[PDB]
């Protein structure tokens, strides 16, 4: 289940990062 935790983390990190890409 570690993946769920790790991946769930990338979502928050990559989420904010990719947020600027959408523009």
């Amino acid at each position: 289940g570690v993946v769920d935790i790790l991946k769930g983390a990338a979502k928050d990190i990559a989420g904010h990062l990719a947020s600027k890409v959408m523009n």
